[PDB]
């Protein structure tokens, strides 16, 4: 499993009918990438590092404060493209990618547990498998990159 | 060297001076948020600003993947971003000991700044201010969000 989590002041995602169905106040945006051989410890381990990592400064202090202990929010986003594979030409394929269908069911088993772990009112998210058009203000920016076949 | 890619409509890159100003704007290209790693070679940024300017992220009214920023004259916004060698292994607080060192880090941005431009146009490449604090509204186009590593 794959995710970029970026910090944010804000984020507003869009659909085409554009419309706006979710918005979030301060908190991050997480692209999460599915691969073909994820398990839920995968999964569990993306939501325990979006919901834990210490992103926010505080007071004297940076690298001090994580999304839950400042009450803010999460916009979880789907990203197949995070497999794009381009080792071998400018066009990137994206074989690893779990298959559409059973990476929804994956995606929104996630969605499920991130609610669970932290709050059924801070946890947006997109609409899998559509064109989307996100707005968002990157504040820092604070980029992050974790990819759970890095660890065992 | 590491580098997320996101798909723009446009960015608008701002510094502190209630403060923020804008110093740095691009419409459709790609946002590319750049980390320098401790023992990047000229190789490493080489292979980076090729698939910048060559990976085919825009679909072509008859093909998906097959257009690249430069075939539809669109920009980019280089951004330095060390927070991605920030290691998240060992505990909740981010650690960038990987991250190239501050001073060589900047000559290298800069020297990488100059090859894209370069390899491509002096008017395509927009950048940040390295090393400050900045505000980026991105309008995400899809989103689409590439990952490389040139350790890889
Ligand atoms: O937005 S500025 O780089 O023309
Ligand atoms: O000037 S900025 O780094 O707050």
């Amino acid at each position: 499993m794959r995710v970029v989590i970026q910090r944010v002041k804000g984020a507003i995602l869009s659909v085409r009918k554009l419309e706006i169905i979710s918005e979030i106040k301060n908190g991050l945006i997480c692209f999460l990438g599915i691969h073909k051989n994820d398990t839920w410890e995968d999964a569990l381990y993306i939501i325990r590092k979006c919901l834990n990592l210490r992103l926010w400064n505080n007071d004297n202090k940076t690298w001090d404060k994580n999304v839950k202990d400042l009450n803010y929010e999460l916009l979880i986003v789907s990203q197949f493209t995070l497999f794009g594979n381009t080792k071998k030409g400018n066009k990137p394929d994206f074989h690893l990618a779990k298959e559409p269908n059973e990476a929804l069911i994956f995606y929104n088993k996630i969605i499920d547990e991130f609610k669970k772990q932290y709050n059924d009112d801070k946890i947006k998210i997109g609409k899998f498998g559509n064109y989307m058009n996100i707005d968002v203000t990157n504040d820092g920016p604070v980029t992050i990159y974790i990819d759970t076949h890095d660890i065992n």
